[PDB]
């Protein structure tokens, strides 16, 4: 409807209505993803509630919205939000696995299928993408990030927004698309010691340099909402951090949508010690520009008094309400509140076979082949497989942050494998035990067969929100099982399922091959069977570093040099940055992964010199020199050798996953704009300095050729 | 000499002499870091400003003599040294001294340290180390007094006072020496405990927690400051103009010699914030570094910088004047040999009085962690199986022991045989447990009645560039403790180490556990007196002992978070917790045991206070046992609501109280309004009205709690 008619609705609402418009509730409070409050809610509140989160189906939505609209004075429908993180009913790989795809289109398609399905079940908004930079795999929520690189995260974040939303300015018309909500603003992933909800602290320069850019990229691509974070940012809970949410989010990032609090985050500023009571919480959150309080009541019980007493301007409340109605209008809810459903059952769009094929393709793009000694893999279709371990038959392959997908529709590893291989003998074991009976049964299966598929992994409940692990290891009984299997003298493939980097040194050393499938989602067992038999060829690269040991954390590829770097020419000298007991290198680095193919790359002649403000054009010719078709991820990194700030030894600035038939050769070009060469300085200005840069072209952060470009002269 | 004659000397120096006055070299050029080709000339070494690392009185005299024969103007060298926790008489490592909670014990260590060092010709000590530490992977935790800014501040002042005494009389008091505060700033926050690694935190947090101990040492009159190896907000400290000009010289009104850490001027290159030695030199001198340690950026580049007009020579004169003013503060222009030349002071080194002082530090600094069922003290006739890698190892002096010698130290066996009549020793290796060790251990335990299991680190596993990713003893030591437990006899573990360690397995496999750290020269007597009860353990933890490596960083002064774990939400899902460990460290800050038992009570406090007013806290303590001992009364404040999320507690006062059996005492603390203040969002030091809780007790966990509402007017 016209902007004038929306603006008129704000004029017409009472104070109590405007207040309750800023409240979101779970469906069970209308006629959980967070702890529950005595909310002292009344009909006056529920009947003017702004939003519902967590509806369980289309029927739930229609029932709630109809009842609500019978009894709402002005005809303002509810907006319905949901956690669709890595799929709705067709579950795709967890986002950390999608990070490892290095494939923007895989990520967009995931989001598009997610939206297709979620809009079918009544959902208008998804609480995705999660754009938190992660350097600490103790934290359970790494599974939700695409990993340790700002650039990759930025790029995949835009891909998710574009997939969920399409053209943002046509969400009133395109009703298989939905609104994206960027979370969690900001820097939540830096939780101290990987402990859930724990203190975050870094300098404002670092926040800008590495922690904000991905939210910013998603905002600038048109993400309709932003969600606040649970953590302090420089000592102030993000939810009532005026500087962060007014100066940065609304000012510098020019964000003009709805700012929804995370679950109880408005009330929690009390626990955090930056508000004495719900009256103070409310005032501070509304001053900071939080528009929508998720499942707490500080606003409804306190805004009136704050405004009547003059401690808060009612203009702040009117702008929140206006952003709330503008959203609803952007989704076309004033002309169709059921958003395509009312007369048109879309159950047919949910869990189609086409969608399953897309999830499966996502799986095989995202898995990461870490070891493959002696061309153990791919296996022949007639290989006789002993399939053993806690992930042989476990249906727990859909991953964390799976609110809507069902395990009964998922494909386990055994089922996946029997579709492809004629001879399979299974011995399932428990996640945390290794009994003598297990060992006898394992030994018999392995004696019968020719190759072992050892299926190891985490339960998904060991990560996600409030799934922090101090030691990033599998249960010891799984390391014992891999050590037992190894004594049996048959080649072993370990297929590892998990949601965070783990200490995998002992697994790599106890097996011939190691494949990291993360949690692929609905099609897990087929993803696994296709990669193992070679129908698909592994093409994923690590988006997060796999530490030598828990105590190496944080370790990441974009790290600073220090004043005493370890060089191969000072090996064994005492006075160098090193540990006494481990290497400085992570066990597996960012951008690392194997293939059944072999590639050669050649970078075209680059200029020695470049002007400031000028783009560097990087041309790369890649050939598949093997007889197996496959995909390689070309990666381009930049380093700034001398700067007014100590800059990282490398930073990814471009990537492209190139598909190549056997013998096939392609050329790809990359533009590194002058923004790629820029950084935040001491005074927090985004700057470009004359000087030397090194450009690295290759297939990991370690397997690269190096080139020198001198930037100076005049400015373009 | 008079200020005018100093100033005049600067006026009379040539440019090359001014440049070279800002160079410090090791004795061999007339090691505590890597060496460069320095391309040094006679003109360089004849005008050098300073020597570090002289190895005796004679070395120094030799060097000053030769040097003074060729220096054109008669400007003597100043000699600096690493005297960190002792010279020849070695005291406990500073982390152990932290656990003393005893200011006076720390001042004496420092006084004895100066007494000895000045005897060997040293004018300056690169002590105190005042880096806040929250990460025990870092080897240099041994050199800090631990995780608390206040305790570090307080003990930091104690050390400055002990080395220096009256700073205005260092030309007169020749048994005292200049202190150099290090490492400015925040070096201890190295990422993942990796040596020299990135440091990053918000400026507010730098002010709130990382800066105050350096500041307290500066205000107490520390004569020098040393730069740190790490970046601070992305810029190597050494060339960090903001840090060194604005904060150090401006806010902290520091007006002495700023010395670089070893090669740190040149290493800004590696850090990537200077292209080359000319850039390094220019930026370090801008930042106000007066003395380049054992690199040559200044020597080879200041001239060209100045002539080219990229640097003003006034910055150089300012650096030179500071150098001369130190020498003059130390009295070198009247006596270049600083009391040595005719008065030989060998007599003052390693005396028995000094030894008794180090033993005393030892018994003040050890921490008794477990003592199940009155195993300790042991009866002097107790028959002891003494086993393990620290049974006989002479490696008990600690890291950062440049000058002390192991032959003069007392090992655990020797200490023990002085007190106990029956001891059977079985020495094992630090990283192995052989079948043969086990047969020999089994037989000694069978013979005796109680096991003294002596476990520990070699000192080379910490100190500078002694980072461990996993904070555990060699697995063979935990195996040994497990084996001993199976033999059925009571076990005391005496643990020797320079860092917090995962000791849950050691506490569970033993009846008593005593943390000696590295006590120094008297280690074996320290151990023997505590075990026999001649001394009663009185140390408390100045650093938290994590449940596991993966808990790090864990510390008592932590923020609440938005979802704190409360007793009334246990095992609920949505609370800050780990799935596999508790939130609490294995042992907390301020924890430790005694063979006595104490009762405390706090007199009535006001419910309200004016802004700017002090809270006066009166505490009556009684020893209610038959055993004389000491307790450390500790007072914490919390700021329940503030414009910045504040820690759940912060230490603001402590006093170690000595009590005979039955004795009772009253001690009063003043908490000034500054103890109620903190750094805000805009980096202002502030006091806000509101509620504070006050906690009085004997650890961060064993406390009574009292509320005070601050507001009203300002005093
Ligand atoms: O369910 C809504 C939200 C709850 N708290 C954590 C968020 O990631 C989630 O979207
Ligand atoms: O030896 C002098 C200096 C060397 N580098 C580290 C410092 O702590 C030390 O005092
Ligand atoms: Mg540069
Ligand atoms: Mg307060």
């Amino acid at each position: 409807m016209e902007q004038e008619k929306v603006q008129e609705l704000v004029s017409q609402m009472t104070l109590d209505e405007k207040i309750a418009q800023c409240l979101q509730l779970s469906p069970f409070l209308f006629k959980l993803t967070g702890p529950l409050l005595e909310m002292k809610l009344t009909d006056a509140h529920t009947e003017n509630a702004g939003s519902v989160l967590g509806s369980s189906s289309a029927l739930d939505m229609i029932g709630i919205q109809e009842a609500y609209l019978k009894t709402n004075r002005l005809g303002i429908p509810l907006v319905f939000m949901a956690d669709v993180i890595h799929g709705y009913k067709t579950v795709f790989p967890i986002p950390l696995a999608l990070g490892c795809s290095f494939d923007r289109e895989t990520v967009r398609v995931m989001a598009e299928v997610s939206a297709l399905e979620a809009t079918a079940d009544g959902h208008h908004v998804t609480f995705s993408p999660m754009l938190d930079l992660v350097r600490d795999p103790r934290w359970g929520r790494v599974m939700e990030s695409t990993g340790e690189d700002p650039f990759l995260n930025s790029e995949l974040g835009k891909a998710m927004v574009d997939g969920y939303q399409g053209d943002a300015s046509k969400l009133n018309e395109n009703l298989e698309q939905m609104a994206a909500c960027v979370k969690h603003f900001a820097a939540y992933g830096a939780a101290e010691a990987g402990l859930e909800y724990n203190t975050v602290n870094m300098s404002t320069r670092e926040l800008y340099q590495n922690y904000l850019p991905a939210y910013n990229a998603a905002i600038q691509a048109g993400a309709k909402l932003v969600m606040t974070a649970f953590n302090v940012v420089d000592g102030i809970p993000a939810t009532m951090n005026k500087w962060l949410n007014r100066d940065v989010l609304r000012g510098e990032m020019e964000f003009d949508g709805v700012l929804i609090s995370d679950w109880g985050a408005v009330a929690e500023v009390i626990n955090h010690g930056t508000a004495r009571n719900p009256k103070e919480a409310a005032q501070f959150s509304m001053e900071a520009g939080v528009d929508l309080e998720m499942m707490t009541t500080c606003y409804i019980h306190e805004l009136k008094g704050l405004i009547e007493e003059g401690k808060l301007s009612e203009n702040l409340l009117d702008e929140a309400v206006l952003r709330m109605l503008n959203l609803k209008n952007d989704l076309g809810l004033f002309e169709d509140p059921y958003r395509g459903l009312k007369n048109n059952d879309r159950t047919k769009d949910i869990l189609t076979d086409e969608s399953r094929g897309k999830a499966r393709a996502a799986g095989v793009e995202s898995a990461v082949l870490l070891e493959n000694k002696s061309r153990l893999l791919p296996l022949a279709k007639e290989a006789k497989i002993a399939l053993v371990g806690p992930l042989a038959t476990s249906p727990d392959i859909l991953g964390g942050w799976n609110v809507y997908g069902e395990e009964k529709d998922g494909i386990n590893v055994e089922t996946g494998l029997r579709e492809v291989f004629e001879t399979v003998e299974v011995v399932s074991t428990e996640y945390t035990e290794l009994s003598e009976e297990d060992k006898v049964a394992v030994k018999a299966a392995v004696q019968n067969m020719d190759v072992v598929v050892l299926a190891l992994g985490e339960k998904n409940e060991w990560g996600g929100e409030a799934g922090s692990l101090a030691t990033i290891r599998l249960p010891e009984a799984q390391y014992q099982l891999a050590k037992f299997v190894q004594t049996l003298g048959k080649p072993v493939v370990i297929t590892l399922f998990n949601g965070r980097p783990l200490e995998v040194k002992e697994l790599a050393e106890s097996s011939d091959a190691l494949l990291e499938l993360w949690f692929p989602g609905t099609e897990a067992g087929r993803v696994t069977a296709d990669l193992l038999s070679g129908a698909s060829n592994p093409s994923g690269k690590l988006s997060m570093s796999f530490p030598q040991t828990t105590g190496q954390i944080p370790v990441y590829y974009n790290h600073l040099r220090t004043g005493r770097p370890q060089t191969p020419e000072n090996k064994g000298e005492r006075y160098v940055s090193h540990y006494l007991d481990i290497p400085n290198e992570p066990f597996y680095p960012f951008g690392y992964g194997k293939s059944y193919s072999e590639f050669e790359l050649k970078t075209s002649s680059l200029p020695k010199e470049l002007n400031l403000g000028e783009s560097l054009h990087v041309e790369v010719t890649i050939k598949n020199i093997s007889d197996i078709a496959g995909k390689e991820v070309i990666q381009v990194y930049l380093q700034d050798v001398t700067a007014s700030i100590s800059r990282p030894v490398k930073e990814l600035k471009a990537f492209e996953k190139v598909a190549l038939q056997a013998g096939e050769e392609k050329t790809v070009t990359f533009e590194l704009t002058s923004e790629a060469f820029s950084f935040y300085n001491h005074q927090l200005e985004k700057v470009q300095e004359p000087g030397l840069h090194r450009v690295f072209v290759g297939t990991s952060s370690e397997d690269v050729d190096v080139f020198e470009v001198e930037v100076g002269g005049y400015v373009l």
